[PDB]
């Protein structure tokens, strides 16, 4: 297909003071914005079988007065030293065994106790240096909190100052560990265990004021099944659709348990922001009607002539009436969605107007548009080109900002035909690029990424 470079192995890392830059980039971006994902999809004659699989790679965008320097290396995890130096697959990724816990952190970045880390949903993060990109090592948390599998969906609290996400204790008596870090340290506080027969993948999870609410699609495994299968991690999760989807609310000051609401089976890998309202909260969603999703971002799938056959996801708003009741939603918007991304600092727990994210909806090409969709107006702006592949839309909201909408909308391109990616600036109320940076090679399709003051 067209995108298969987009899954194919970047094996150049270098250090580039300027990017031949086009438009202009406001005085104000004085950060740095960090992308991570997949970047090598092979070693030797092993190949990995699943997206997820790829060994992380960081790029590094840092800007100085209306210039761009990039950076981009290889995290020289256990995984991918391994890998380089035995020419073998040496921990078990997402859906490849080769023939401990992998570090190959390739999901996304954030800082805990003032250091730069890269997630993946193996317990423990991998610190890096954001002015070399070299890899410090396994960043261990100071607790007793045990776990096998987490997210790289960590909520921050601006309020308090606390990152907060939840890690699954996998065992004959599985728990799920909602906890929180407060700024310069990295002990986790204990906010509750809820017990559970069999552990789900949940991707992400939902944060309001008061609340963590963990949305429990019916998508499972059986801990034995975890421990003794010879079958790679995600081969032993079993879509049960009986089940439904359970929505567990847990007071995040407190660790009280408010309540579990039931909805009819769903999945999702991304949350897009939640929020109280009166007695009711309103979880907003990118959800696919099941499990399927997961088998569809197979590499012999995304890179093959089927991918009409990958399932579309979209903006679904649960009600969850506390007072009690089923839990029903409403569709936000008709476009298919994936990657969503809002003005999170502001507008994170909070009601909101904006989400931005790549199209699914497959009106032209496979994942080639950028999408803003207006929630209140029931509208949407879209951003493409020819031949382009958008990855996921980074808003930077503005100084002093008045309106939700008020900044820039960041976006690592591919184009095809070019062979070449390029990071694209748009003004985020009118959606229309103000400037873009050339990079000298193709940036494998990532997953997300995070911009730094
Ligand atoms: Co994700």
């Amino acid at each position: 297909n067209k995108f298969q470079l987009g899954f194919s192995t970047l094996s150049e890392e270098l250090d580039l003071e300027s990017l031949q830059v086009k438009g202009t980039i406001p005085k104000w971006l004085s950060g740095t914005l960090i992308r991570n994902g997949p970047a090598k999809f092979e070693v030797g004659k092993e190949k990995f079988q699943h997206w997820f699989d790829g060994l992380a790679m960081l790029h590094k965008f840092s800007f100085k007065e209306g210039k761009v320097s990039y950076a981009n290396k290889f995290l020289e995890s256990k995984a991918y030293q391994s890998a380089r130096d035995t020419d073998k697959i040496s921990y078990r990724e997402f859906a490849t065994d080769p023939c401990k816990f992998t570090d190959n952190a390739n999901v996304n970045v954030t800082k805990i106790a003032e250091r730069f880390v890269a997630m993946t949903e193996t317990p423990l993060p991998v610190e890096f240096d954001i002015n070399t990109l070299k890899t410090v090592g396994v960043f261990a948390y100071d607790d007793k909190i045990e776990s096998g599998l987490t997210t790289a969906h960590p909520h921050y609290d601006f309020v308090k100052n606390e990152l907060v996400n939840y890690a699954t204790k996998i065992s004959r008596s599985s728990n799920y560990n909602v906890y929180k870090i407060a700024d310069k340290t990295n002990h986790r506080n204990l906010i509750g265990s809820i017990p559970v027969e069999e552990p789900a993948y949940m991707h992400s999870f939902a944060m309001t004021e008061n609340y963590v609410v963990l949305v429990e699609y019916p998508f499972v495994v059986k801990p034995l099944d975890l421990l003794l299968s010879g079958k790679p991690f995600i081969e032993n999760f079993s879509w049960k659709p009986e089940n439904g989807t359970r929505f567990i609310i847990v007071n995040r000051q407190n660790g009280n348990l408010v309540g579990t609401y039931k909805s009819d089976a769903f999945f999702a890998f991304h949350h897009v922001n939640a929020f109280e309202k009166q007695e009711e909260i309103f979880v907003d969603i990118i959800a696919y009607q099941d499990s399927s999703i997961v088998n569809a971002l197979y590499l012999d799938i995304l890179r093959g002539q089927k991918t009409d056959t990958i399932p579309t996801s979209h903006i679904r708003r649960y009600r969850i009436p506390l007072s009690g009741g089923q839990v029903e939603y409403e569709m936000l918007s008709s476009e298919a969605v994936e990657l969503p991304r809002i003005n999170y600092k502001q507008y994170n727990t909070k009601d909101y107007r904006f989400v931005y994210g790549i199209s699914t909806y497959s009106a032209s090409d496979f994942a080639n548009q950028l999408v803003k969709i207006d929630i209140l107006r029931k509208s949407s702006k879209i951003w493409s080109e020819k031949d382009c592949y958008p990855g996921e839309p980074v808003f930077v909201g503005a100084p002093d900002a008045t309106k939700e909408d008020e900044g820039l909308i960041l976006s690592a391109v591919l184009d095809a035909t070019n062979a070449k990616s390029f990071l694209l600036i748009l003004d985020a109320t009118t959606f229309e690029e103000v400037a873009r940076a050339e990079v000298p090679h193709h940036i494998p399709f990532g997953f997300h990424g995070n911009y730094f003051e």
